[PDB]
C-alpha cells in the first residue's frame, strides 16, 4: 500500500549506490529497486550486503517482480577511499547492467571525530578520500557513458552540516567530515553548468536521522579537561618567564587544590584549578586530580606538535587518580545534554527515519528540471549558521593596527608573488612589524621573493624558508629561529589547473580533470590550509588568514568553477575551526579572505580597478589579522572576529 | 500511466489552492485532486475556473473517481488582495469540506513592473497585499483549525527571484514582486518553529517556467531613453548654475544633433546626445529626436517627484518625432536579447513546464519531515546573487570620510532615539557635516530628539521635521528649506509588536498577530524604507542606509522572529534597488545595515559589549554613507558599494 505510488517511478533505470548495505543508502537502493530500477549495492562488509540484497529481492518478489536475482546485485569488499577499488566497482557494475543512469554517491565515514588541533593529517586525508574524492572519481568514470547515451544523474549524499549556498555551518570536532560534506554540495553547484544538458547533478542534505552514548559523553568530558589544561598552559607560557617544561612540572603532583593554593603558580593555572574544584563532582577524582595518563598523553602530543620542548617521559611518574575520574552522574548529565541538544534542533520535534528520508529522495530523483541544487529531504533545524561572501568592509581600528608594531609575521605562499610582496611591505613599512618570515614551497619561489624583497632581506627584516611538502617542519624551523608568530597569512602554493571539466560527447575524455588531479586539487587547495591552521593554532599563532586562489577577468571558465568549488568547501573548514577555537578559549582568530569571485563580470577590467582590488586585499588581510587589544575580546566581539569569510 | 505513481498519494486531504484556474496553481489543484485530495480552487475569472474544474472532474472520472462534483469545488470572483474576500473564501471552503489540510498560497500578480523611482506607492502596497499579506491572512484563518486537528501544511508559492537563505537575488524593475516573493519564503523560515510540531510551512521557489514580447522590448527601449535623459539632467543640475527648468529647456527643440553641437549645453547632455547618434538606428526617429510625449511625461513625473520645480505644461509644445521612434530591427534585437537572456540562465537548456513543476511540488507535499525550507522544483540557474549577513567590517577610507565635510545629512526615525542621537553627533562633531535634518514621525519624537540634541539645535546645526504618515512631503520640506541631502539614514519609526505568533491548541487565538497587524508590520518595516528609497533616489541623495529593527538580549522570541522576517524580506529590496540604480547610471549608493541578529546568544550581554555594538553601528553606517571620491566609483568599486547588507 505504501509502495503503490512508488512502483514504476524509475522503471528501466540502472542505479549504483555506494554504502548500500545499511542506513539511508540501503533504503535508497531498496526503494529504487521497488520503483523499478536495477540496482548495484556497494559496501565493505559482505554479510550485511548479502542480507540487504536478500531482503530487497524478497520484497521485489512479493510485489510481483520476476527474475529478482537480475534486479539487485552486490559489490562486497568495496572501500570507496581506494581508487583501485572504485575502478573495480565501475567494471563490475557495467559488466552486470551496462551504462549507469543514476550514480548515488552515498558512502560516507564519520571521520577522525577530533578537534583540528588533535586531528592527524593522514586522518583528514583519509576522510577526504572516502567522502569527497570518491564522489568525483565515480562521476569521472560514469559521466562519459551518461553523456554518450544522452542522460544521467549524479546524486551526492551530503549533510545539513555541509552548509548551504552562501552560508557555512560550523561542525566542531568534525572539520574533516564538514569539509567533505560541503565539497559534495560544492561539486554539484560548480559541475552543473558543465554536465548540462544531458546530466543532472544535485546533492541531498538531510539533518539528523534515526551504551556507547555514555562512552561518548565521557570522551566529551575528557576532551573538555584537555582543552582547559592546554588553553591555560598556552596562555601562562605567553606572559611567564618559565619554559613550557617548567610550567608542565607544576601539574606533576596531579593535585588540583595544591595548584590553586600555590602562590608562585601562574594566575591562568590557579584560576583553572579553582574552576576544577567548583565545577567538579566531589565524588569524581577529576575534582582533586588534574589529569589521567590518557589526557596527559594527548596534552603532551598537542605541546610537542606546537613545537614546545618537553621530554617524552615527563608524565611517566604521573600519580594515577582513583576511579571514577568522572562519576556516572556527570557522564549521564553530559549524555542527556548531547541528546536534548540534537532533539532541540528539530522544529517538528520528531526524528526523521532512514526510510522516510530515502522515500523523499527517490521521489526527488524523478524531477528532470533541477541541477546544481541541494535538496533537504528532512529539515526544519535550529542551528548556528555563518553567512559567507560579504564584500563590503574597511580597515581595522588604529588600536588593532597598533598591536602589529614589533610583531613577528609569517606569510605562506608561492604562486601569488605580487600579493606576498605587497603584504610583507605593508606589515614592515606601514605597520612596523619587527620581521616577516616568508615560507615558500620551492627554492625558485624563495629566490623570486628574495629578489622582490631585496631591501628587507638585506636589512634582516625578511627571512625566507623553503617548505616543500613539509609545511609543519618549516613552521618549526621558523619558531626555533625567529620566534612564534603573531599574524599568519596562508596563501596556496599552487595555481588552479586549466584542463577541461567535462569531455565532448563522442570523445574518450582523455584530457578531462583526472581522479588523481582532483585529489591533487584537494591537497593543494584544502589540505594545505588545514595543515597550516592545525600547526599555527597548536603553535599559539595570534591570527590566521586563509586565502583562496585568485581568479581574474582572464581566468578560464574551468578555473572559475574550481576556484568557487574551493571557496565554498574551505568556508566549511574556516567556520568550523573558528567555532572550535572560540568554544575552547583559544586566542587564535581564524578567518578566510577570498580572491575568487562567482562571475567574470565582477572582476577588475583595467589597471585602476586592479589597484583598487590589491588595496582591498591588503585591507581584508589587516581586518582579520590585526590582533584584538586586551579588553576588546569579549564574548560578543570574539564570535564576530572568528570563522568569517570576506571576498576581495 | 503518468498518474500511476500519483493516485492515492494525498487521499483524504483537503486542499485550498489560490490562483487555481491557470498556471502552476491550476496544475497543482489538478494533480492534488488526481492524488486523492478534495480541492477548492480560488481565482478571479469565473469562466477560466469553471473550465479548469470541468477538465479536472473529467480526468478524475476517467481514472475511476466517483461523485467528482464533490471532489473539486471553485470560488470565483476571489481577489486575494482583499481581506473581506479572503474571509469569504475561508467560509466557503470550510462550509464545503471542513478543516483544510493543505493551504497552497499560490495566487500572485506580476506587480507594477517599474523601477522603484517610477513605482507608485499605492502600486507597491497593492503588490504586498495580493502576494504576501494574503499568505499570512489565509494562514491566520486556517492554522488554528489545523493545530486543533493535530496536522496541517502551509505552502507559499514563492520564486527563485525571492532569493534564498543568506543570499538576495536582485530583480530590476520588479522590486515590489521580489520583496513579496522573499517575504513568502521568510514567512516559512520564521514561522516554522512556532507552527511545529503540528504544522509544516515551506516555500517553493521555481525558476522560469513555460506579439506582446515585441511590445515589452519597445517598453525596455523607451525606459532606457528615460533613464539616460533623467541621469544626465540630474548629473548636469549638480554642477551647473542653471535650474532644472533651464536645463529641461535645452531638450524642448527635441533635436539630438543640436543638443550635441551646443557649446553652452552641459557636458553630461552633449555626451548623451553623441551616444544617441552613435548607438541609434538612423531609420529610427529616436536617433535624431531626444524624446516623445510619453517619455516626456514620465521624465516630468520623475523630476516633480524629486522636488524639482518645473511648469506642468513644459512639454506641451514638444515636437512629435515621426514613426518609427524605435525601428522593428531595434525592437526585435532587444526581444531576442531578453529571450536569450532567460534561456541562457538554464543549466539544463530546457524550459520547465507548469505540469512538471506541479508534479515535483505534489510529490514534495508527501514529505512530513521538512519545515522552514524552500524547495526548488525547477532550478539549475545562472544568475546574479548578493550574499547578505556579513558582520566583519571596519570604518571607510579617510578619503571617503573627508567627503562628509560640509554635507547635509538626513536622519529618519523615531523609536531608536539613542542610535539617532549618536549618529547626528558623529556626523556633526566628528566629520564636520554642515547640518543634520532629523525627520521624525510625531511631535513627541521631535521634542525627544530636540532635548537629546539641544546643543546642536541651539547652534542651528540640528533641524527637526515631523513627517507623520507623509514622509515624501516631509522630504520636500527638507529639500526646499535646508537643501538636497548627501547621506541619508533611514531607521523605522516603529518598534516591533510583542503579540503571540501562534495560539494554544484549544484556544480561539484572539490575541495572536492579526491580519491587520501583519499588514501594519509590512507598512512600518518594509513600505517605510521603500517610500524613503524611492523619494531619496528621485531627490538625488548621495547615499542611503536602510536600517532594520533592533533586537537585544531582552527582545521577546516573537520580536526575534519578526525582526528576522523583516531583515530577509528587506534584503530583496536593497539588492534590487542597488542593481537598478547601478545599471541606470544613478549615483546613489543604497545599502542595508541590520540591527537584527538570528539568535539571542549573539547579542551583547553587558555595558561593555553594548558600547562595542553601538560603535559598530556608527562604523557600519559610515561605511555605506561616506560618498565615493571623484575617480573611485569605477564599474568594479561601484557594484561593491551598492545593494549590500551588513549585520551589527
Amino acid at each position: 500500500g505504501w509502495a503503490e505510488s512508488l512502483i514504476g517511478l524509475h522503471l528501466g533505470k540502472v542505479a549504483l549506490i555506494t554504502g548500500g548495505s545499511a542506513g539511508i543508502g540501503g533504503q535508497i537502493g531498496r526503494l529504487l529497486a521497488l520503483s523499478g530500477a536495477r540496482v548495484m549495492l556497494a559496501a565493505r562488509d559482505r554479510h550485511k550486503l548479502e542480507q540487504m540484497q536478500a531482503m530487497i529481492q524478497s520484497e521485489l518478489a512479493e510485489v510481483g517482480y520476476t527474475d529478482v536475482e537480475d534486479r539487485v546485485h552486490i559489490a562486497p569488499g568495496c572501500d570507496v577511499s581506494s581508487e583501485a577499488q572504485l575502478a573495480d566497482l565501475v567494471e563490475r557494475t557495467l559488466s552486470a547492467f551496462g551504462t549507469v543512469d543514476y550514480l548515488i554517491n552515498n558512502a560516507g565515514i564519520a571521520g577522525v571525530e577530533e578537534m583540528v588541533i588533535d586531528m592527524p593529517v593522514e586522518g583528514w586525508r583519509h576522510t577526504l578520500f572516502a567522502n569527497l574524492i570518491s564522489n568525483y572519481s565515480l562521476m569521472r568514470k560514469l559521466a562519459p557513458l551518461m553523456k554518450k547515451q544522452g542522460s544521467g544523474y549524479i546524486l551526492n549524499v551530503s549533510s545539513y552540516f555541509g552548509g548551504e549556498k552562501d552560508a557555512a555551518i560550523p561542525y566542531p570536532n568534525r572539520a574533516d567530515y564538514a569539509v567533505s560534506k560541503a565539497g559534495q554540495r560544492a561539486m554539484a553547484e560548480v559541475f552543473a553548468r558543465f554536465l548540462g544538458p544531458e546530466i543532472q547533478i544535485n546533492a541531498i542534505a538531510p539533518g539528523p536521522v534515526e551504551g556507547l552514548f555514555a562512552r561518548r559523553a565521557r570522551l566529551i568530558l575528557e576532551n573538555k579537561r584537555l582543552n582547559e589544561l592546554h588553553a591555560a598552559l598556552i596562555a601562562a607560557a605567553r606572559t611567564d618567564e618559565r619554559s613550557m617544561h617548567e610550567l608542565v612540572e607544576l601539574l606533576l603532583p596531579n593535585d588540583v587544590a595544591a595548584l590553586e593554593q600555590n602562590p608562585a603558580a601562574p594566575t591562568a593555572l590557579r584560576e583553572l584549578a579553582r574552576r576544577f574544584r567548583s565545577e567538579g563532582d566531589p565524588a569524581a577524582s577529576s575534582s582533586s586530580a588534574l589529569l589521567n595518563r590518557s589526557i596527559a598523553a594527548k596534552l603532551l602530543a598537542r605541546l610537542h606538535n606546537g613545537g614546545y620542548v618537553l621530554p617524552a617521559d615527563i608524565f611517566a611518574n604521573l600519580p594515577n587518580p582513583p576511579d571514577p575520574f568522572f562519576t556516572r552522574a556527570q557522564i549521564d548529565r553530559e549524555a542527556r545534554k548531547v541528546r536534548d541538544g540534537i532533539m532541540g534542533m528539530l522544529y517538528l520535534q520528531r526524528m526523521p527515519t532512514e526510510f522516510d528520508v530515502a522515500m523523499a529522495t527517490v521521489y526527488y530523483l524523478a524531477d528532470r528540471n533541477v541541477s546544481g541544487e541541494t535538496f533537504h529531504p528532512s529539515g526544519g533545524l535550529r542551528y548556528e549558521r555563518t553567512p559567507t561572501g560579504g564584500e563590503l568592509f574597511g580597515l581595522p581600528s588604529p588600536e588593532r593596527l597598533a598591536e602589529l608594531v614589533g610583531s613577528t609575521v609569517y606569510l605562506i605562499g608561492e604562486h601569488l608573488t605580487e600579493h606576498l610582496n605587497l603584504l610583507a611591505r605593508a606589515y614592515l613599512e606601514r605597520y612596523g612589524a619587527r620581521q616577516v618570515v616568508m615560507i615558500v614551497e620551492t627554492e625558485t619561489g624563495a629566490e623570486t621573493m628574495r629578489r622582490l624583497l631585496h631591501d628587507h632581506v638585506e636589512a634582516g627584516r625578511l627571512m625566507t624558508i623553503v617548505a616543500g611538502d613539509q609545511i609543519e617542519a618549516a613552521i618549526d624551523q621558523a619558531i626555533t629561529r625567529y620566534g612564534r608568530p603573531g599574524p599568519v597569512v596562508c596563501t596556496p602554493f599552487r595555481p588552479l589547473p586549466t584542463v577541461p571539466l567535462v569531455g565532448r560527447k563522442d570523445s574518450d575524455w582523455s584530457t578531462v580533470l583526472s581522479e588523481a588531479e582532483f585529489a591533487e586539487l584537494c591537497e593543494h587547495q584544502l589540505t594545505h590550509h588545514f595543515r597550516v591552521a592545525r600547526k599555527i593554532a597548536l603553535s599559539d599563532g595570534a591570527s590566521l588568514a586563509l586565502v583562496t586562489p585568485e581568479t581574474t577577468a582572464t581566468s578560464t571558465t574551468e578555473q572559475f568553477a574550481l576556484a568557487n568549488f574551493i571557496k565554498t568547501t574551505l568556508h566549511a573548514f574556516t567556520a568550523t575551526i573558528g567555532v572550535e577555537s572560540e568554544r575552547t578559549a583559544q586566542r587564535i582568530l581564524i578567518n578566510q579572505v577570498d580572491l575568487t569571485r562567482r562571475a567574470r563580470a565582477e572582476e577588475p577590467r583595467d589597471p585602476h580597478e586592479r589597484q583598487q582590488e590589491l588595496e582591498r586585499f591588503i585591507e581584508a588581510v589587516l581586518l582579520v589579522t590585526a590582533p584584538l587589544p586586551p579588553e576588546a575580546d569579549t564574548r560578543y566581539a570574539g564570535r564576530i572576529h572568528r570563522g568569517r569569510a570576506i571576498t576581495v
